[PDB]
Parts: structure tokens; sequence; C-alpha cells
């Protein structure tokens, strides 16, 4: 399942498994994956195959955060991600990097990913990692793992005429726990649902 929304003038699919699908311009969404990340590879990779298999995507766009940390993360985590890419041959994949990425001189080039570094434009959003405001554009970012707590944190969408958050797609602990009082349009992602609050 999935909830449509309207954004800055674009349809824009939440998705249960946290992700976000683009329809105009055909683009899958997704920020935080950590691959390689225990909470494991294989399961990552195979949401993503079942998220692209799901929807007419012609690109993947990574909103930062795309591997582990190489000593922390799952032995041959870069070999399948290898493997997986050239799978998905004709798909277009961008990494946007954030600090973590950049710092890691991620992605390798055997990967045959595209890397851009955090803003990038893709009209009429503002791409990065680092959830802070853009000048020019509304933001799509991620980093802080936003929740929203029921009684149970729960990852949580938080779409805003100025920085909208998308729910990590991998493995994380805690979260910044987004409050009742936001002012934002929040969906929690959770049991295959989209739950708009
Ligand atoms: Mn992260
Ligand atoms: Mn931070």
């Amino acid at each position: 399942n999935y909830q449509p929304i309207e954004h800055r003038g674009q349809a824009l699919w939440l998705l249960a498994d946290k992700a976000i699908y683009w329809p105009a311009r055909r683009a899958l969404l997704v920020a935080d994956v950590h691959i390689g990340k225990a909470a494991t590879t294989e399961a990552t990779l195979a949401r993503l195959d079942r998220l692209l298999a799901e929807h007419d995507c012609e690109q993947l766009i990574i909103l930062g955060d795309f591997l582990h940390a190489r000593t922390a993360r799952a032995p041959a985590t870069l070999a399948k991600v290898e493997d997986w890419r050239k799978r998905h041959k004709n798909l277009k994949v961008v990494l946007i990097r954030g600090n973590h990425d950049r710092n890691a001189g991620d992605p390798p080039a055997s990967l045959d990913i595209q890397v851009v570094d955090e803003p990038w434009v893709l009209e009429p959003f503002a791409l990065q990692h680092e959830p802070q405001p853009h000048g020019t554009h509304p933001v799509l970012a991620g980093h802080v793992h936003p929740v929203f707590v029921l009684r149970l944190r729960l990852p949580c969408f938080v779409i805003d005429e100025q920085v909208s958050l998308l729910p990590a797609f991998g493995e994380f602990t805690g979260g910044w726990e987004i409050t009742p009082a936001s002012a934002s349009r929040l969906y929690l992602a959770g049991a295959e649902r989209v739950w708009p609050l």
C-alpha cells in the first residue's frame, strides 16, 4: 500500500516500505539505506527489488547514507551490492552524498552509479541528506531518521513546505522523535501500510 499526496505541485507516493515514488520522474527515492548494517544486506536489496518490480522506475535516488561504515558492515556487502546493480543494469542510480558518504569515499567506481554532493536540485526540490533549509527550493532530506511514538516508535514521513523528511529505509535505533505538536503533515510507515496522522 501507499498514500498518494500532492506536494510542491508534484504527485508523490509515500510507500509503506519507507520510500517515495515520484511518478512524473519515474523515480524511486530512499534515504538512510545503511546497506550492510545489522538489526542483513540481502534483505535490504530484496526490498529494493520489490519496490522496483512494483513501480515503473527509471532511476533510483539515494538521499545519502548508502553503505554502512566499512569497519562494521556485513562481509561482502560491497560484492552483492555490485551484483544487484548490474542485475538492474538499465536502472539509473544517483547517490546524493551526505557527510558520511563523502568522508568514506563512497561509492566505489565499480558500482557504476552516479554520485553528487548535497544539495542536488531536481525540480522542484533540492534533494539533500542533511535536512537543512534551502534558500531557493523546497527540500527532501533524510539523515535524522524521523519516528513517531504511539501508545512504540514507528518510522514517520514528515511532509512540509520547507524541509520534508523521509523515514530511514534501513536499520536504525532511536531516531529523531516527531512530536504530535508538529505543524507538518505526518504519515506513519508500518505493517505494510501508510497511516496519515
Ligand atoms: Mn542515517
Ligand atoms: Mn546530524
